[PDB]
């Protein structure tokens, strides 16, 4: 019920003229429209369209008839392709970019364009492939498909194109990305905000029109049309202030589409603008439609349509319905007051329903009445943008009504994207615990994946995250499988295939993650298989409901394009089936037979039936059953119809098949060796786990832990199980000993392996000769058959003998390994025979240390008093030189000397020695003995003790809980002594009862002196223990001495700089920058990995940093490459006095460590004076009090100067001539620190299994 007339003059759309022309019109309309039906021809018809447009707009020009004959000789170029078809489902991501087309196309030109520019080649290009008169869809021409800025997460079904003949599809799928790939810099300037800009322009020329006469109102519009978008953009928010301006001075009940200019105020100002965008998009369509509604025919009735029929009051009539709908408005607004909140699920339906049926409204608008051209051009384009907003708030309001799908969103663009793989304990939390929140093998194996970029991350050193993420994914991980226990208890069983052979795969990334061989997976082999699981995610979503999350969606569609690029000889072994298949069914099907026409029909159709990849040779089953049938109806008849060759083909196939069936038959053992890994994993798995890993919730808790692991590991008897098993705790000791959320179990299980690490070598002995056995038999079966040279027929028969034969071996091998590993873990009585300093003159490693050793005088005026550094590392090195000066190893071999002297010395026979020498020889034996025992006590060692022996006796897997481990090869040979050497004591504590077969009291006396020997022993390993940990912080401290800690920020970069490497290595005239890019990444991960040549090349790591901030930004200046834009955003996104005091507190340390030095000197040189002048005791302490010499006093003063000189600014001048007149002979007390830390090592390691062969001797003598 209002004006209407001068838009349809304002507006005032290209029409046809003539009723002849409006013939001309739909008649090239229903030509191209059937045109644009159904790769390089379509290159070819895009031209055809192009240059139809092309004289249509020319006859426009009113000079008709060259395309009456021109067209006539293009509609049978038209029906010359009508006797060419398009099946396929789901290429909705053709309308997605042909929305994206249609955007591009209205916003970004403003001036009238006739289909001139490319964007009508690409919005061409588009359409002839796209889904949907395309000349109405033209009929809007001199003048002036929406979710699509909501939800393009639709591209699953573009992964989900692959997985569902399909080679068409292929193609059709390079050919969808070839398209976005020329789409790419529209789709990559941003969605859902040149929305905002549109409605910018078109209530621009409304409001414009609105007007007539106004002067700096005609400059508003001028400004106000301004096709700069980027300079539109910037004005935005003042030019629709200066709109609302201007537009309040215009007439009343204006006040719809004054309230439009609030909404879309803030709209482009606020995730939330999606409601605010709809709201005004309802809005200025309502304005300007209650504007130009008239309750009349108001018609623009020259250049006007030949009619003068006018049912325009009837379409005028059909018009005012859907106009009746909104005329109320209390539908529009009760549509809009549903769109901002209070919408439970009724609002869904009805907004469905409006949107569907106004649609359809539209649509018989559009076809019916094609009369009212110009009047339903103008009305249906307020209408669309008013279903637009009704839609989008759908969308926004659907999205906060069910938020299940958002979870799928906020993983799935997290599961394969850039975005993701960029760079995490709070976001593992968070990713796991909505993981929860989300059949499910999926669901196990995205974590899966989860962890694999743990591990990759890992590289990048912590334990903190690296730990607390491992410990919450086998967390899920456990309970899923006692979660499979119990469900046994009472596809599901392939979802229990698939339970088990991932948790394969999670443990053997936790053996593999700190047993630390060597841990890179290729990163693009992590996004690839991030592909993989992410379509395979899309097979766990059977609903499109999961909404864009709106960052990123540009080079997510192009991470299909490598999932398609870079168990299948199926494939090509059915291709050439699928040929004669095809081949002979028609040959069959014009000539029939009725039986063998069923045989070969059913034969494809199990043949094609199956596409598993784990299945291979029931396919080979198949194909036997088709060369059957075919022999069959071959030998039956038909010299002629026969085809016979690739029956040839197939005959030579299945030969190489069951030759490589043959060649694979020798891959036996490892079968059965991962089936019993299969197995294996999961009861260690859960016991350990369980008991090491319930402690993200002492002394004889730790004791009684070590008694179940122990009573496992000694339990865990079935041989070739303990070489996997002594990997697997010496891996989950590392990779929850780096958790400090438990300290003393890292002692358990390293102890429990490193003293569980005795008997290997003899069980791995045993098991490579059953191997041997079982190869050899292997070796005689295969070669016990060849390649026949016979018996098509037979061959599945001699495979039935040859399964036979593999049978028997199989049970064979299952016994082999089913024996128990109680066997090996022994030691016997064989006789067996068994460095000093080492040094670092460490002043060539310092050398700038000489040149200012002869220079400086600013340093001199200070004196440090130690006054030649130089002959400090001479006084040091000479310390050590006259310090170069192991009895118990030493009598321990006199006395093994004389053993093996002695029992080849009466090596005599029974009887005739046994006339004499038999007494004197035994009785020299028990001497031996005697004074053996008595020089021993006499040389420490003191029997009748047993004090603090209740301890150490019993329980000798809590005896060897208590053994403290060194912290970080000499340290493996000293453990793996002395670790055997207390193997040895507990069974020969409990080895009473037998020794007077050999032939008292003594026996007990040997007990206990055997009990002081290793009690001496353990102690010594403690202090040695509290040095090494004591050493171990020194190092540390020395070793924290203009661009470090934003190293985080480079390795960042790094990361992207790889992942948009391999991304656009993806391309497929690119590639130049490809590998170059590559060359700036491996500098920045260098430098990372490096974090006075190293200033040089960290100048140097800093300017490859503003390098490759240069070349990519003319790269991304020089060429779109929208990918590496995206990139870029992300990487320039990321890119840009007290002297005395401190002086007197060095050289104190300074002189601290050099009379620690002689204290060593002092009392070690006295260990070497008292060596034999002891007897194993005043020695002993000797030289742990040696060893007392001050180290963590030292650690605590260096800690000191530490945080001294680090919060203190460095000075060249004076504050390093000191640092570099001290820090050098920190270095050589570190020197010799470990120097002496292995002297006294190996002395105890000599000493140790010294009288360890002593004992064994002993329990030799005990033995007979």
């Amino acid at each position: 019920g209002l004006h209407m007339q001068a838009i349809w003059d304002k507006w005032h759309a290209f029409v046809p003229r003539t009723y002849d022309q409006w013939s001309l019109w739909n008649t090239v309309d229903k030509l191209l429209t059937q045109y644009v039906n159904a790769s390089m021809e379509t290159t070819a018809c895009e031209v055809v369209g192009t240059s139809l447009s092309l004289l249509n707009k020319v006859l426009v020009e009113n000079e008709v008839g060259d395309i009456y004959s021109y067209l006539k000789i293009l509609g049978k170029g038209v029906n010359e392709l009508k006797s060419s078809i398009l099946p396929e489902n789901l290429v909705n991501l053709f309308n997605c970019l042909a929305s994206l087309d249609l955007l591009h196309i209205f916003i970004k030109y403003t001036t009238s364009s006739f289909f001139l520019t490319d964007d009508f080649v690409r919005f061409i290009r588009v359409c002839f492939h796209s889904r949907i008169g395309n000349l109405l869809t033209l009929l809007h021409g001199i003048s002036f498909f929406d979710f699509c800025s909501l939800t393009t997460g639709n591209i699953l079904g573009r992964i989900a194109l692959a997985f569902t003949s399909a080679n068409i599809f292929e193609h059709a799928r390079l050919a969808l990305l070839q398209h976005f790939m020329d789409h790419s810099s529209l789709l990559a300037e941003d969605s859902s905000t040149k929305m905002n800009l549109i409605l910018l322009q078109r209530y621009a020329v409304i409001i414009s029109i609105f007007l007539d006469q106004g002067k700096c109102e005609k400059a508003n519009d001028l400004i106000t049309k301004l096709s700069l978008p980027y300079e539109e953009l910037a004005e935005n928010f003042v030019s629709i202030l200066e709109a609302c301006k201007a537009f309040l001075v215009a007439n009343s009940e204006f006040i719809s589409y004054t309230y439009t200019e609030r909404f879309i105020h803030s709209l482009r100002f606020l995730q939330k603008m999606l409601k605010n965008q709809g709201m005004a998009y309802i809005y200025f369509a309502s304005g300007m439609l209650l504007v130009y509604v008239p309750d009349k025919p108001f018609d623009p009735a020259s250049t006007v349509y030949r009619s003068l029929n006018e049912s325009i009051v009837p379409l005028y009539s059909e018009l005012e319905f859907f106009m009746k709908s909104v005329v109320l408005n209390q539908y529009i607004f009760e549509l809009a007051m549903r769109l901002s909140k209070e919408s439970n699920i009724a609002v869904v339906e009805e907004a469905k329903s409006f949107v569907t049926k106004w649609k359809a409204y539209i649509e018989r608008i559009r076809e019916a009445y094609p009369q009212f051209v110009d009047v339903y051009e103008l009305i249906l384009s307020f209408i669309s943008f008013m279903i637009y907003g009704i839609e989008l708030l759908m969308f926004e309001a659907k999205r906060r009504l069910d938020e299940r799908s958002q979870i799928l969103s906020t993983l799935i663009l997290t599961l394969v994207d850039p975005s993701s793989f960029a760079r995490s304990f709070d976001d593992v939390s968070n990713l796991i615990e909505q993981i929860k929140v989300l059949n499910d093998s999926i669901r196990f194996e995205i974590y899966l994946f989860l962890a694999s970029r743990l591990c990759s991350e890992k590289q990048h050193s912590d334990t903190h995250s690296l730990a607390n993420s491992f410990v919450l994914l086998a967390n899920e991980f456990y309970i899923h499988n006692a979660k499979i226990k119990q469900k046994e208890l009472e596809e599901v069983v392939i979802e229990r295939k698939r339970f088990l052979q991932l948790q394969f795969a999670f443990w053997s990334l936790y053996n593999e993650i700190y047993s630390e061989k060597m841990n890179v997976i290729p990163l693009e082999q992590l996004m690839n298989t991030g592909s993989y699981l992410a379509k395979k995610i899309k097979v766990k979503n059977p609903d499109m409901i999961a909404s864009s999350g709106f960052d990123i969606v540009s080079v997510v569609l192009m991470m299909g394009v490598k999932s398609t690029n870079e168990p299948s000889k199926a494939i090509e072994v059915r291709d050439l089936i699928k040929i004669v298949e095809s081949r002979a069914i028609s040959l069959i099907k014009n000539w029939p037979e009725n039986f063998v026409l069923r045989g070969l029909k059913d034969a494809i159709d199990a043949i094609l039936n199956l596409s598993p990849f784990s299945p291979i040779a029931e396919y080979l089953s198949k194909l036997e059953r088709v060369f059957h049938l075919l022999s069959e109806w071959e030998k039956l008849a038909s010299r002629e119809y026969s085809l016979a060759n690739e029956m040839d083909l197939i005959k030579k196939k299945i030969i190489d098949w069951r030759k490589f069936e043959l060649s694979n038959w020798n891959n036996l053992l490892k079968l059965e060796e991962y089936k019993l890994s299969e197995r294996v994993y999961p009861r260690l798995y859960s016991i350990l786990q369980f008991i090491i890993l319930k402690p993200f919730f002492f002394t004889k808790q730790n004791l009684c832990e070590s008694a179940s692991i122990i009573v496992q590991f000694i339990t865990d008897l079935t041989v070739g199980e303990f070489q996997l098993c002594l990997k697997c705790l010496l891996s989950f000791s590392q990779h929850a000993a780096s958790l400090r959320i438990c300290h003393g179990i890292d002692a358990m299980l390293l102890n429990i392996y490193h003293y569980f690490e005795q008997f290997l070598s003899k069980v791995s002995e045993a098991i490579h000769t059953q191997k041997q056995s079982l190869e050899n038999s292997i070796k005689e079966r295969i070669l016990l058959m060849s390649w026949k040279d016979t018996n098509v027929y037979a061959l599945k028969e001699s495979a039935k003998k040859s399964h036979a034969e593999l049978f028997k071996v199989l049970h064979r091998y299952r016994e082999v390994l089913r024996q128990p590993v109680s066997s090996y873990l022994s030691q016997k009585h064989d006789w067996d025979s068994l460095e000093n300093n080492s040094a670092m003159w460490v002043a060539k490693k310092v050398n700038l240390s000489p040149s200012y050793i002869e220079k400086t005088e600013i340093m001199k005026l200070v004196p440090v008093r130690f006054s030649n550094t130089p002959t400090t590392l001479r006084l040091m090195w000479t310390l050590f030189a006259n310090v170069e000066k192991s009895t118990f190893t030493n009598m321990v071999s006199n006395l093994i000397t004389d053993a093996r002297e002695l029992m080849k010395l009466t090596p005599e026979t029974i009887n005739d020695d046994n006339l004499s020498e038999i007494k004197h020889l035994k009785s020299r034996k028990h001497l031996l003995l005697t004074e053996t025992f008595k020089t021993l006590k006499a040389f420490g060692l003191q029997y009748r003790v047993k004090a603090g022996i209740e301890e150490n006796l019993s329980n000798l897997r809590n005896l060897l809980a208590v053994i403290p481990t060194f912290p970080v090869l000499s340290i493996e040979k000293v453990d793996r002594s002395l670790m055997k050497s207390l193997d040895f004591i507990p069974k020969f504590q409990t080895l009473a009862g037998h020794q007077h077969n050999d032939l008292v009291p003594e026996v007990q006396k040997g007990v206990g002196l055997f009990n002081s020997m290793l009690s001496l022993q353990l102690g010594e390993r403690a202090q040695l223990v509290e040095f090494t940990n004591e050493l171990l912080a020194l190092k540390n401290v020395y070793s924290e001495v203009y661009d470090h800690d934003f190293e985080n920020r480079a390795q960042a970069v790094s990361m992207l700089c790889q992942i948009y490497a391999i991304v656009i290595q993806k391309h497929s005239s690119f590639q130049s920058i490809g590998h170059e890019l590559s060359r700036f990444a491996d500098l920045l991960s260098n430098k990372l990995f490096p974090s006075a040549d190293k200033v040089s090349s960290i100048r140097d790591q800093q300017k490859g940093i503003n390098d490759l901030i240069e070349y990519c930004r003319k790269k991304r200046t020089e060429l779109p490459e929208l990918s590496y834009c995206f990139k870029h955003l992300v990487s320039l996104q990321s890119l840009k006095d007290e002297f005395l005091n401190l002086m007197n507190f060095v050289l104190n340390l300074f002189d601290s460590l050099l009379s620690s030095i002689e204290t060593a000197t002092k009392n070690m040189r006295t260990f070497k004076e008292l060596a034999e002048t002891s007897s194993f005791i005043e020695m002993s302490s000797c030289f742990s009090k040696v060893l007392r010499a001050f180290n963590l006093k030292f650690q605590s003063m260096k800690l000191s100067s530490l945080k001294e000189k680090l919060r203190s600014s460095s000075v060249d001048k004076m504050s390093c001539q000191l640092l570099m007149l001290f820090l050098p002979v920190c270095e050589q007390f570190i020197n010799l620190a470990e120097s002496v830390l292995d002297y006294f090592i190996n002395v105890h390691n000599s000493n140790l299994d010294s009288l360890s062969k002593i004992s064994t001797l002993f329990f030799m003598v005990a033995n007979n």
